[PDB]
């Protein structure tokens, strides 16, 4: 029996908080090298026994959420965001069961309807582009991807029911996902804090409207939000209009910014290699055609250069950064007890930066997978959409979501960096933004 | 004309002051690697330039004082510390004069009345420490050069003065050396402003009566006082009491935590590589002989290798890490141009660890400089003590003191690190001290 090692703080209560929060990556790299794949440091009050490398990783992938939890460490922010009664605020067996719900409704016949829905909103939004310029790209592809997610993961019902005052509700709703909404405890009264639950009410009493809406009509609708309407528990029993309402903001959240995030960095990545930006719109051309013809399901399967580049961005730049449990057990990993008590963590991004296991690690090259590589070669080196019971369940419709967007983006225009300004990461929130994302854009 | 690539910041006021403050060499480097040899960033409303690289610091290092000047940036800390018409209180001209009166008094006669004073005051001592144990090398070192350096420096009539009191007034004196006193007016009252102000009376009270004595008696005394009460300026002007004051506070502030961290570090880095240590030891035997007698200073001529561990101390850990200026007229370097107004500085820490010119940077070998080395090889690539106007003058004092003691040290201990611990650089003050400066020792052979 014997403890991670433990990486001592000079300042009494902060502890690490401002050399981690200033840059974790850096931080998380520092100590894997001077404490190994398992060690434990103090922020604010709390510990945090880090996991890091595929071998370590794996105890927190491969645990039941009976030994490592993750309701005791998300619901804090998640559930005043979503809602009652769903995500982290049941147990985690009927979680599941959501979740298996949703999994239904991401499935290959709604995945071909997405496609050209995609494609349409992609076209219609770039319309006010015009012909060259400098815009912001993140602020962009946010808006556009509020659009496309809402259109798939919710109705048409809902999706005309988007307008200016709507995604303000939306933002603060976002404002829930906070440095501060995890840390201090709910019952203080904050500016963000009031903001989110206003929107929260209203949201759900729109949801409300279109949940109706469509209970009552009788055209036969196929998409997403018809499938939670009509599934059932093991029970028989079938969702409330507020279970369903719960997790359709739940899909509005974990479809959006995940998605416009990868994006943007992709667009960097791409306008920084301006040969890779060519290849993946000849790319274009020799799977679709010349004459370029609207986007189908089928041929997204064949586009394999832009599929290693979503790839390759979710590698260096994947959206959510740290995975987190609670230890209600003690935990056995690498010759170390962890105690009950810890919030045991795991970083993708390090796993998959790690100079242990990968070849010109900072390297934007998509072909580092048609080499050897631990995202084969090692279970949990490469891990953008987690693994075990917490998994994702996005990640067909995230790729489908991402690869419709940049065919049609590569279609309209040419990308370029504005005098050579790579974004940096913005780390002062949980959305990690490129900073100041702005790309010179030319016509095709 | 252009000017240095600047290093934006989206926090307003503060820019880079935590990235700064928290890893001034890691920030430095990066920024090296990013942008080269000269930039700009700024801190608490500050613009700074740095100049990385022998080429780039030859601007600070050839610079007239008019062109690039220290008073305007190190007067607020030194002032209220040594007191008026004295180092940056007064003209340039006036200072290189009083540099050169003290000069005078760092000579090899009195080297040699030092080595022997500070050897006595070393094994004194160290008799509280015993034959092992586990204690803190740096406050050793502390207390242990206030006396040696206030011996040697002062006289023996300050120094019988020496008592914990004293000590006290001191290191209130020190703690005027804070980037609280650089950044912050000082017509602002924190406890630490009121303590320097009244250590400085009473430490000046101390001195007048020690200077008024000596002044007196017919003991034909010569030593660092007496060359500065027979000083004289081009004038003719002798120095007046409360100048003599000055620089020997001036002196002390000095000679005291640059050879105390200095040889702090040494002490560590000697732990670390044991085989190095026990050749140190054994350069004691082969050059003063088996019988180990009393030092002399011819002896220190030829302790070759604790002398280019001492350099390589430095190299690794220099106790000064940035240089500064302030640019009151533009100056040109590698192509661009810092307006007046900038903060301009060099560090020798990133200069003397630099991937380019340094073959295994970070490594403490002192037998580096038996290969090619840009310590030789290059100007401004290893400048611990500075260079041009603004040069040191203490470095071979630095050495008699610090080589004195250490080579006492090793006569008397063999030292480890505890449980192979290394201690990290404590950033949050201007006197870069270890973290947790504890050494295992035990007694030598
Ligand atoms: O000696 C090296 C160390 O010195 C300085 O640390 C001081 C620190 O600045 C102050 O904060 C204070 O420490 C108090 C601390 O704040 C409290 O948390 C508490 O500490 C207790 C721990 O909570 C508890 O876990 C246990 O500690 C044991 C560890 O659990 C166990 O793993 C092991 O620790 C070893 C580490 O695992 C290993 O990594 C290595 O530690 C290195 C550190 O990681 C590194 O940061 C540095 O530490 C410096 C530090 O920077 C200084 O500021 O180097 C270490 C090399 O040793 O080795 C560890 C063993 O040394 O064992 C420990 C038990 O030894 O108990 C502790 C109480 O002991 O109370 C503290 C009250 O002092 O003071 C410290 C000491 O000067
Ligand atoms: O633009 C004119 C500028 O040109 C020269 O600077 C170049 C520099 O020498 C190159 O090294 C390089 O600099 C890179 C830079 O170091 C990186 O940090 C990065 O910068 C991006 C930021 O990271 C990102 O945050 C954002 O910047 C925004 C700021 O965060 C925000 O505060 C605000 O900027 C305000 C400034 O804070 C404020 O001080 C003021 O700035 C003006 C300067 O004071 C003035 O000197 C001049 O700068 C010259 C510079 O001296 C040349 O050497 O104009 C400045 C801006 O007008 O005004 C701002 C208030 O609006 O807004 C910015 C958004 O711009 O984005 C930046 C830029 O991508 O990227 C750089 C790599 O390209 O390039 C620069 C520029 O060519
Ligand atoms: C690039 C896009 C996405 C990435 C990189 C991503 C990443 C992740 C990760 C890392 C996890 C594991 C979290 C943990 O273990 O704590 C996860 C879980 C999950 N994701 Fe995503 N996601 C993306 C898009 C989506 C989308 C589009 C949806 C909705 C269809 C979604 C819904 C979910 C759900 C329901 C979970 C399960 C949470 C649990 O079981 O505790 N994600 N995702
Ligand atoms: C190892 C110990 C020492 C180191 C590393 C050191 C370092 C330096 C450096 C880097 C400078 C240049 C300052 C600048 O340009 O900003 C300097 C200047 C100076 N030092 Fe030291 N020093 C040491 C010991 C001493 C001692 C013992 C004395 C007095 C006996 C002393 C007195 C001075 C003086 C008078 C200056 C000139 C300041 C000026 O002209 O602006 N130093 N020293
Ligand atoms: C203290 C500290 O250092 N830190 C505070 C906590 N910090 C953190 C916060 C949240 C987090 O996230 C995990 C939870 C919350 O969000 C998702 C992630 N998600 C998003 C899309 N797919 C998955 C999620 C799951 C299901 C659904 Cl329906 C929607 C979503 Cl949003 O899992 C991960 C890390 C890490 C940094
Ligand atoms: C904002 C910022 O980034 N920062 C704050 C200011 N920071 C700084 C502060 C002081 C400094 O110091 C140079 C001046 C001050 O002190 C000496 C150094 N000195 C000591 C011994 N030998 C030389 C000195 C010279 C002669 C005599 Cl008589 C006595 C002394 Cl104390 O020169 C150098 C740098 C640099 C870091």
């Amino acid at each position: 029996v014997k403890s991670p090692p433990y990486i001592f703080s000079p300042i009494p209560f902060l502890g690490h908080a401002i050399a981690f929060g200033k840059s974790p990556i850096e931080f998380l790299e520092n100590a894997y090298e001077k404490y190994g794949p398992v060690f434990s440091f103090t922020m604010v009050g709390k510990t945090f026994t880090y996991l890091l490398g595929s071998d370590a990783a794996a105890l927190l992938f491969n645990s039941k959420n009976e030994d490592l939890n993750a309701e005791d460490v998300y619901s804090r922010l998640t559930t005043p965001v979503f809602g009652k009664g769903v995500a982290y605020d049941v147990p985690n067996p009927v979680f599941l069961e959501q979740k298996k719900m949703l999994k239904s409704g991401l499935n290959i016949a709604h995945f071909k309807q997405h496609v050209s829905i995609i494609e349409k909103e992609t076209k219609e939004y770039f319309e006010s582009w015009g012909e060259s310029g400098e815009k912001n790209v993140f602020e962009a592809l946010s808006e556009l991807i509020i659009l496309t997610a809402s259109h798939c993961l919710h109705g048409k019902e809902i999706r005309s029911q988007l307008n200016e005052k709507v995604a303000q509700l939306y933002a603060d709703l976002d404002g829930g996902f906070s440095h501060a909404a995890w840390l201090l405890p709910g019952w203080l009264p904050l500016p963000s804090f009031r903001r989110r639950d206003r929107a929260h009410r209203e949201i759900k009493d729109i949801f409300y409207k279109a949940i109706q809406k469509r209970r009552q009509s009788q055209e036969k609708i196929d998409d997403i939000l018809q499938t939670l309407l009509d599934a059932t528990y093991k029970d028989g029993r079938p969702l409330t209009d507020d279970e369903v309402a719960g997790m359709l903001i739940g899909l509005l959240l974990a479809g959006q910014h995940t998605s416009s995030t990868t994006s943007a960095w992709m667009g960097f990545f791409l306008a920084r290699d301006k040969t890779l930006q060519k290849k993946c719109y000849l790319e274009q051309k020799t799977v679709c055609g010349e004459n370029l013809p609207p986007l189908t399901y089928d041929q997204l399967k064949d586009l394999n250069l832009l599929d290693r580049c979503i790839k390759e961005t979710l590698r260096l730049r994947p959206p959510i950064m740290i995975m987190m449990r609670m230890a209600r057990t003690p935990q056995t990993v690498a010759g170390y007890t962890i105690p009950p008590g810890h919030q045991v963590c795991v970083s993708p991004t390090v796993n998959q930066r790690l100079k242990d296991s990968w070849v010109e690690r900072l390297d934007f090259n998509p072909d580092r997978y048609l080499q050897d590589n631990p995202a084969s070669g090692e279970k949990f080196a490469y891990v953008p959409f987690g693994a075990g019971r917490h998994r994702c369940i996005g990640e067909n419709f995230a790729y489908v979501q991402i690869k419709t967007i940049w065919s049609t983006m590569l279609r309209l225009y040419e990308f370029d960096l504005i005098d050579g300004y790579f974004p940096t990461v913005n780390y002062t929130t949980m959305i990690h933004t490129p900073e100041n994302p702005v790309i010179r854009y030319k016509r095709r």
